[PDB]
């Protein structure tokens, strides 16, 4: 039916511990849709309910030990955002020229007012360069 | 409607050949409802139908040459487990304290009875630390 | 209700620039119903609507910089082929008997006529020895 959905896309960051990512959310593939909101860097959730959320963040070099991606909620009512999925991969060559994707997807139960937002360690290793190698999603089950 | 889900978060394993991982059901993050049962580190399927089901095991060194998840279903008639999704990564640095993650997730049709587990390669090198690194979930589309 | 659905599951290549895989479509675990039609190499899609696409192909060595996995959408109307997802990893170790697994999936606005297929940067790199480690699906959700 009309269930909540959206697919957002990277764009290059302005630059700005683990910072947020903003996103794409209309132009080529994005999109958001039935009262799903991107608004101030985060997803708004419109309806209580279980949801499939998703990202994947390529990082490339050009050092760090190790690159993350952390999705998060936040509630209006509690104060400390909520870890939902964090994908972590200590890195591994000198140099370099390497890149790697980090995905993620899992279901969740939201409540409407949440906010949901991607978060990485290193907001200069997102590769930004196309809309089909860093994205974050999700959908009303 | 009430499809059946679940979402299952790692716990400390209890030390017990790809043995099977033993998970957190209902505190934190992680749930079953709708019919959906986790029972002796099953996930059993109440309704026959086409699931999506998926995993993320984040391994940690602190020497093997791989690690592997592979989450399997067992059918109450049908003697052997079948392996529904495989995810192994050759591991690159002598130590060492590096780590990383696999993802797995796909659609099958299940049939009322099955159960499904997942199973590693190595349980000590599974990190258990946190919710949202290495968890376990289905549900009915 | 009927919703289209397929999961699709690897096997040998048979030898023909990013080149296309081909799959297996109905035995073991592998499937299509509901109107999905899988043909030619491509999933064609029967309903326009919002689908969750995914793949993961594990690559094993036995010299490549790197391993790559595209999602592509072919329209009818449209010339130029859309990348939807793209998994691109940059390969470490020489030799050697590495292996490892490219994951992707999220949603996609789709339009009935739409041809989906999966695309690699080295066929023989592939594995294709079982059914749940390279497999390809979608459903409309």
């Amino acid at each position: 039916g009309d269930k909540p959905r959206a697919h957002l896309t990277v764009v290059r960051q302005t630059p700005t511990q683990f910072p947020a990512l903003h996103w794409e959310h209309e132009l080529g593939l994005a999109f958001t849709k039935n009262r799903m909101n991107y608004t101030n860097k985060f997803l708004l959730i419109p309806e209580s309910g279980d949801y499939f959320i998703y990202s994947q963040v390529t990082f490339r070099g050009m050092k760090p030990d190790s690159i993350t991606v952390v999705i998060t909620k936040v509630t209006d009512s509690y104060p400390e955002p909520t870890q939902l999925l964090m994908g972590t991969k200590s890195v591994c060559e000198v140099g370099s020229n390497w890149f790697q994707p980090i995905y993620l997807g899992a279901m969740f139960s939201l409540q409407e007012g949440d906010k949901l937002m991607v978060n990485v360690s290193d907001i200069s290793l997102v590769d930004y360069t196309k809309e089909d190698k860093t994205f974050f999603g999700a959908f009303l089950l």
